[PDB]
């Protein structure tokens, strides 16, 4: 069984809701990132075995967002391409599946990622109209809210599951806003210092003049502890989750190229990192934010590594309440202190500041981890995120000098 | 690496467009079939590693149709479940990924299938109105037609890709209606003899009188014949050869396999029905999507010491008579078999023209139909494959576990 | 000032909701009725001064349903035609305006009526989306329910105003259901004895074409027990049901009105003379009471009393509403319930026949006129309540 | 018969499309103008006989825009109120009907105007959906474009009917753009000199509250060469552009009309007298010529000629439309184009000021009345073209 190497890694900068990326369909945005990876590695696209594309909001795009990403990037028709939907983890699950395909000898060279345009998601008139609607109010559902953000069993916003974690673990409003403010500060330092320059592929928004988008635009440079504390609850009366301590609604795409040992040698691709192990876990949908805890457990149990071996960590910031609850549980289970976790986690900022384009985030945070691993020269890094419906995914990565 | 066994296989009967299954959401429909598999095999759901569910039309269902299938089937929260969209091949790609996971040692016991309620698909107001729509008509797109049936590169219906194959490969209208009629006759024969009784899990639809039990494929057309088929008019192209009579229908349905490693079979005392020998995923020009089974079958066989001539039964999805005849013509040339040899063993209980084509589940559906006919006939090798919107195909090579 | 004469009167049969008239747009439906009136009177349409058309649910028809009625009936471009909306009174208010125009010498020959296709009314995405709709659900309003049936000041269905009348005036569920059953019986009797044959113009729905000529809403399979077992239609513990309220319906109705110079110059025998008109207002919360001030206003222009009426048409929007009106009218005008009952809605009413909102005001006038001619009575009164809290009324006098 | 006097006249400033008036519903906008009239005249609202309100885009407003105008202006329930739809003429036709009602002795005091929120008009899913829609795309029609701007017989935009007039009369692109520019200059002149101050009632938009009292549509950054470089807006190779056509606008406008008895009884001073009215019809394909039969029918009721008119308002639906009307009026009435243009639309017209469809026919009458008063002239004429091929006209006499 061949080791699995990451030989390329690029992401878009992340757009704000109705922001710079909002004109781009998800297939078109994703294709620009894959094309960037193709032009840099110079691999003949005909040698790719498959393209696997995380995508949640697929209504209105015509057949297969995933295949659109491949064809519009210049990958030939003979290379199959498709899409996967495990809500928030969709951009990491594509990688996990590519990992399995390479391990099982079913593939040697795979593009795996995710792409999401929450801006472009439309509104749904239910199919029950096909048989008729005699009278009264006709309600069209927001595709983004229902299909990416609404639990299918309790009909609650994901923000309610964040309140559930806050209430169950006693994570206070002030602790959530401290976490959120820190993530903003870390993101702004990373952006302004050029930290993201290597990992970001420029995206051109065709226009009256083409616009070039290359700098994350969601970080809030005009907030502070007092402003955060004065925000109103966003999801439930007298709740603690606000728009300031929750992640945003965003557009974005991100992809890896994964290669077997045979491919690395045959096509002279030099690995950035190795994927040591994967994990996918489930929890109660009502506290879906805790999904990283079984996911991380399953990934480590496939290795001789422990959480203490990780030197960098990316845990996606769906909600401050959710990440703090995850951190709290990770400490008890793995015998690390919260200060040890926090000092190495989301070191360049997280989704509260950078944004959460759902189908792409699981790949986004893996790209960010990879490039910071290389900069620091550390050996192991962990990436993981919670998933709507009560799941998580996780990747353990090892540096390849 | 472990062998990959099919230890369970069940499908719904296929519902007509706006027919018996139309009130059921795709996650509810799929869950009923997975729950049947769970009750028959008596496996503790907590020992399943993952549920992988093909599904194309996911709009308006709330988060993840895959997870809905698993949860509402009684599978614990700790078992992850999700969905895949490779259009028509979605119910077969899910098995192919389960096959990969087991070979890689990432999984031991997987439920993999697909579910699709074409009837319940809605209509899409585009997201550009979020920024405003100052004046003019506003068009809502049919979610079914656009997202399941419309090519994303040429903005043409799947039926137009059928015309392109009918033209390029010389498939006449008469040959298409012959294929279509024979498909009807074989399906009716299979339905009426009880041939599908083993493979179909009954589905309960809640109804005001009392609950409806649906267990009999309702799309086969018992009133058509050669002259009625010849009198139909072109459905997609002026002067074309493709009609509603020689094309598949719009349909609802679900279909699932349980896949097991060798450890799982021993640890859980599961009885393999068949073994999955190899898989194939191929690509072709979107303009001739129908030709997708050809590279996919080639890739599957290139992983084995088997040739197409080793197959005793074949299931090739009937997206369109023109598409299936075009595949047949090319398989014959490449693999050195006659058309007669193929047709005497392909879709022997009828195909999608008669039985229906619930897009995200057909890939799994035709595999369940293959498996049960292999058991009844006692043959060793069966092949299943189908084309895929956007120019792709998938294939499975199966071997009997007698 | 000229007297005002009704020289022609025709209505469509009334269709059920999504029923036989459902394919017809209101402009088209109204045009067939006006063209019937043109064919029978044989008046040159170029001699018509105006066409005035009641119509409530005008969304989605393109410019001016009233002008479509005239143009598609064969009335030349030079004859102006337009629409008026006073909700349920629209088909009578058009006649009342025609009466004004003739009295004032502004016109000599007018076609006035109304037309409504409740079946064809669609659903409304609100105009606020022009500026954008960032997120959350988007509700399209039912055009028919909102714009024909929903009060603009209290956001209640017209059914709630019927409940308000039942409460304030002590009108019981059983009284409502008795009134409703009687209306069904009289309507069925009238239909089946051919009493509406004279007034009804046949309508052709292109399809083979369908000829519609018989009111299809009356419920031939109901009775006191079934009506009593229905559940309230508009509020828990209420008395208004689908069975003692009118329905949702499609239909059109028209009259031709003429001066004295027109009657002479074109030799048209008046059916009746319009003696006086009335338009009244009440609280929108009890809109059904609207006929009470309208009837009072019409009579105060004459030396006539309510006791001089030999036939009455009071539209049956709801049994609660109609019984409430009857109670107040007996009081004000010194007549008994039994006296009103025996001469009011003698051929059935809207509970059985239906309520095509923009046309009913003309519809009940056409039914009154033809029963006046069969009975040879001198005076007939027509009136109906209006959404928003209004009523309209007409006093008619037979022409020997 | 009683004379008919205008005893009050007020209008909103006209809003741009999605501009300052866009948040106001048409009933609310109209009520604010009627309330201004009520507060200025200090008449007891209970003495009004009815309120008649032009309004075209009625969808999604709930029951009766006319009634909403009255109720929300503070007019009591007993005073009936309704709406009329003759497209572009609706705000003048309401007055014409008030004129008939007073003349006929059916009323003594009437509020008549129009109101339109083109910005607030929604989008229409068609009622055919009620019976089901098995598959394929679903189109929602723009309520504004279809029901106010689209011909019901040729399915063409009103801008196409302007092309037909320009082609049939040889009105050149350059002649149109000069008319348009002149209109902008006269409008800007009048706005900035305070000429409209008397006639405009301020409107409060609840967004701190906004006070809107200045016409915002006049284009102060256009000139001859910028107009010459605009693309055709309606047909390939055509002459009509966005710069020589009216705009999409919001606004309301009302008059109070009084009998001789009412003037005496309620101590009201007439501003002007309505001498005569006219309503005409023309071919829908050249609907913009509608003012020609309307004007002709109005003068033919009097001993006056077009030559007696000292001020004229003719609504500028399209420069092509208005030049064709002027060309035809000159031939029929024996006046020169120079004579007409020196006294027509002296404070600008709809190209610059905007065209709130249901209100414009009242708006141009309000603008005429106040300019009549400022100049002290005796006779003025207002007229406008109407979708579907009609016109309306009022002849006014100063009451000094």
């Amino acid at each position: 069984m061949s080791k699995v190497y990451v030989v390329a890694a690029k992401r878009s900068a992340i757009g704000s809701f109705l922001g710079t990326l909002s004109p781009l369909k998800p297939g078109d945005l994703g294709a620009q990132i894959v094309k960037n990876i193709l032009e840099e590695t110079k691999v003949d696209p005909a040698n790719i075995d498959e393209v696997i594309v995380g995508n949640v909001l697929s209504a209105g795009q015509a057949q297969g967002v995933g295949r659109q990403v491949a064809i519009r990037a210049g990958i030939p028709y003979e290379v199959p391409a498709y899409s996967v939907n495990i809500i928030c983890g969709s951009g990491m699950k594509s990688v996990i599946t590519a990992f399995s395909n390479i391990k099982a000898g079913e593939a040697d060279l795979v593009i795996a990622g995710g792409t999401e345009s929450m801006s472009g998601a439309g509104f749904i008139l239910p199919g029950a109209i096909r048989g008729g609607h005699k009278m009264a109010d006709l309600t069209m559902k927001d595709h983004m809210i229902l299909d990416a953000l609404t639990d299918a069993y309790h009909n609650i916003h994901m923000g309610i599951t964040a309140e559930n974690i806050a209430e169950r673990y006693g994570i206070t409003r002030e602790e959530q806003d401290a976490f959120a403010l820190d993530s903003q500060l870390k993101a702004i330092a990373a952006v302004d210092s050029g930290r993201f320059k290597d990992e970001i592929a420029p995206v051109v928004i065709p226009n009256k003049g083409d616009i070039i988008f290359d700098t994350d635009e969601y970080p809030n440079r005009k907030t502070d502890a007092e402003k955060l504390a004065k925000l109103k609850p966003a999801f439930k009366k007298d709740g603690s989750v606000t728009a300031g301590n929750a992640s945003g609604l965003n557009d974005g795409a991100s992809f890896l190229m994964l290669a077997s040992e045979e491919a690395v040698k045959k096509y002279n691709l030099k690995p950035l990192v190795e994927i040591v192990a994967t994990g996918t876990g489930g929890v109660d949908p009502l506290v879906m934010g805790m999904g990283p805890v079984p996911a991380i457990r399953k990934a480590f149990n496939k290795t001789d590594l422990k959480l203490k071996d990780m030197e960098l960590i990316e845990l996606n910031e769906a909600f401050a309440a959710q990440s703090l609850g995850v951190i709290k549980e990770l400490c008890k289970e793995h015998g690390v202190t919260p200060e040890w976790i926090k000092e190495r986690t989301n070191v360049n900022g997280g989704a509260i500041a950078l944004g959460h384009p759902v189908g792409a985030s699981g790949n986004r945070i893996t790209v960010t981890l990879i490039y910071e691993m290389k900069k620091r020269g550390v050996e192991y890094g962990l990436a993981s995120l919670c998933i709507g419906g009560g799941m998580g995914t996780a990747l353990i990565l090892k540096n390849v000098k």
